[PDB]
């Protein structure tokens, strides 16, 4: 019951993205808790949530910004749990600057990031829920029923 | 010592890179093993690596590409297990073209991806330590106190000569 | 009556760019099959699809995909029958993944890539004909009266 | 040994790429011709060689060119035939304007495209390969046996040193 | 009467964008000629059109395509007189590959390049008029008035 | 001679870069403290660093930062001074990753951003110094003499050698 | 009652982004003019503006432009006030011009550029402000409790 | 002798790339000018030159810039005059801003410009001259016979080696 996985953005702007991954995890029955964190706007309140992230039994974080998204970046700064950063779309630059900002971190302090938008959302739920699959066999199972019910689905010509 | 990791490149040219990610997991002392599988070269055998990897006991895959770095998505389309991408530097394109080609995966299919080049490498295999730090209370904390030193060791001013 | 080129996209929203490359060889009564096969989600439907195209009779393999589509590179990699590569417009960076991720194959294994989108669909099923017409004289004569229209039919003046 | 694929660039400064092309259409035994025809410098020989190019026999047009890489695209404006073009890379902007210039081309005419610079000439010339080999099983089988070569050549592990 | 400018675009699609051109030509009452050529489509079109540009009296050509933009540079290609180009904007790519299959000319032989889309085609018709105004005292007045004008009636604050 | 001006940056690596506006700083006699922070690595000594700046006497802070470049970006989140970042040139994208990741900052928290590289260092520093001379006569005679002198340097026509 | 910031911006068409910045100034009570200066098309306006702005009593100036955005680097070029640069999304390269325009300033001559768009005006507006607040003591508090209500006011989860 | 071509720089290092402006207009006997006017450190000088252009008798102007190339555009808004913009490399981003700060001039103030680097610059000459040929029959002659000797200068075939 006590969230496994903790997903935060930016803002309420990120959450039309950010609740691909939210869907997710609920879809796989893998606790977590959604929440905003601005690392521009409540800089301790980020400290903190990352600080404390370990104590509180959180395994994932899954961080989405957009624009000069340092809210991976500088969650991953303050805790030892793999940090997962998705790259919200832009207004003008289509997340390119989104994506630069979360990817290219420096040795030392690491961000797994996924793809632009609600698809990187989506992956990052699913990777998140790949990490906890290795010491959870029960999820495992449901993670294999997902993986081989999205290959089973792909139709095999269009419609 | 069975590996726990395993880093694959499409070639020997990435090695100059992912030996970066194969020096940390030794520095942490994580079991792993190191190959190189061609994506376009070998498919067969990526396909036979990806499948088996689960059962021959490993936990996280590092795949490093470079151009249509195609490798750590076409991994990840065969296993379960989650897989990390290091985008390796490109001559003309100086890694754009790997970076894209491997962190746009569709919602589905998952690739972590890392930052272009060596420092990409470096944390691929540190988040890698940090998913079996979950599991794993003395790489825990090794991780803790190698995350620690990193933090203490940083300078107060440069040497401004 | 059997297919001489095969057209295959990672997904169904890839159809709205493919079918163009579909009219056009249908246009030229050239026989061709339409599928939907993803690198991604159907894997080894894929190295089953390119391991046997030459078997089956296949002179050209068109395929498109967006994002990090490696689609035509792994069919590719399977296959030693030409394969058109066609980059799908995606929504964030409007095709520039989908071209890298295409164009950009490594020495060894080639894929002949057109452009993004709409145009790159109707090019790759022109170029695959252009290359059937090597050597089938009455499909060669039916691409020069095509290429002679497309010619003569600019007009000289806007409207 | 007429020639069945025709390489053409715009200066002698592609050739560094384009000889990738040459080594390995000589390497599978095609026999082709290499000649420089600017597409800017001299417009009417590029129309005579494109216009001609069916008549005298070539089945494969490999054109390479930097910048606003016009050749490929103005080439197929003038032949039938399928037309491969390589975007050679350029100083400033590293081919990515010889990559825009020549596979952005407009539905109606096709220009198949590779990668940017020695790779993608080799690549062009693998491509015309797998064209003519539909046609020449002699040549197919020479193909087939240079691709399975180059899979099984690829290496297990990396020399790490 | 005769024409002494000359606007060419590579198809219907691009007269949105050099309509623009047209517009501002015949605004300072500079005689010209408005049609469609194609690099691509019509090559021996602009063959004939450029080889004989000059000696039709023609002064400046106004060349827009988008895409792989090659018709200002193979209307250079065929002519000694100056060849401005217009970078229309493209579909997936915003005019950037009209941008720089326009611009990156190797040495040897120019385009005046303007920005991408309709500000473009009005500026080349203004650079093409500047050109005209070297000779031509009366046209020479006729812009020193436009730009004067254009100057005097920006406002001082925004509405 | 206490500090009016902070340059912080992330490592010593960006020193390189940061120097010119140390230098300049120092050449307008400008007090100014030059250190080293990490947001990534140090990120309690950046919070500690930020949070107490305007109280130690600070009035501007210049931070370079390469890659992602998140220094400039978080120290503003926590001080209410004026905050002007450097992008340090990064190895495969030549400072683009740099300057993105700090000029794109949210509405709310400002980030003056200058130009990649040590133009960029020498021009946070003389922007520092236009904003210091506001309120400080001495030095916007000095800043004036500086002006004046680069315009006055300028020659009138290239040596052609 | 006297400006003590001047908004200037290239067109009308740059209001809306530069009103973000006029709003805000207003907000924080910041005596401030708002005026349309181009550099492209009036560039003696210009000139006059920025080299009698001190003299006027102005301490700051925000210049908003797009595409070859050249107006805040010109106003910086006339006078000794800090000078910050709105890059105004472009229609087709979205501020990407805007913003290279303005943030690569050579050495010498610099520009305090924020972010693409409303947000870089907004910011631009508060760059502007945090910087009378080192010689104000009541604007000072005012911003004190701006940026601490900001803080407050982000939200701890989605809506 | 009186010039008809002004050229313009920001500074003494982009002399390497306008030489070949300089080069080509002495080539084909094209009386002009060679000058140093930075937009930004002598803006009044920049004022002066643009608008005097015209009546001094000069038809033509080429300015190179880099960076935020303002030269060009600057100039052009004085001056009735066609002005051509050389965009000249940069460090970091290889010339894109400095072509992107000098092409995309809003509707209203035109720059023709060229490619970026030392091809721009020539090109730049060359469209001067294209420009003055229309009314001076003596250098059309010229220019003609330039451009027949370039196209017939190209060689039919690379030197393979």
């Amino acid at each position: 019951s006590a969230p496994v996985v903790g997903i935060i953005m930016g803002s309420q702007s990120d959450w039309e993205t950010m609740r691909h991954a939210d869907a997710l995890l609920t879809e796989l029955e893998i606790p977590h808790e959604t929440l905003i964190v601005s690392a521009h706007r409540t800089p301790d309140r980020l400290a903190d949530y990352a600080r404390t992230a370990a104590e509180r039994g959180l395994n994932v974080i899954i961080a989405g910004a957009g624009g000069a998204a340092n809210l991976p970046g500088m969650c991953a700064a303050w805790t030892r749990l793999p940090v997962l950063g998705v790259p919200v779309e832009s207004r003008a630059l289509k997340g390119m600057d989104s994506l630069l900002s979360i990817v290219q971190m420096p040795g030392g302090v690491p961000v797994g990031t996924l793809a632009i938008g609600a698809s990187g959302a989506k992956n990052a739920a699913l990777l998140a829920a790949s990490i906890l699959a290795l010491y959870n066999p029960a999820l495992a199972a449901r993670l294999e029923t997902w993986r081989a019910l999205q290959t089973a689905s792909v139709p095999n010509s269009p419609i």
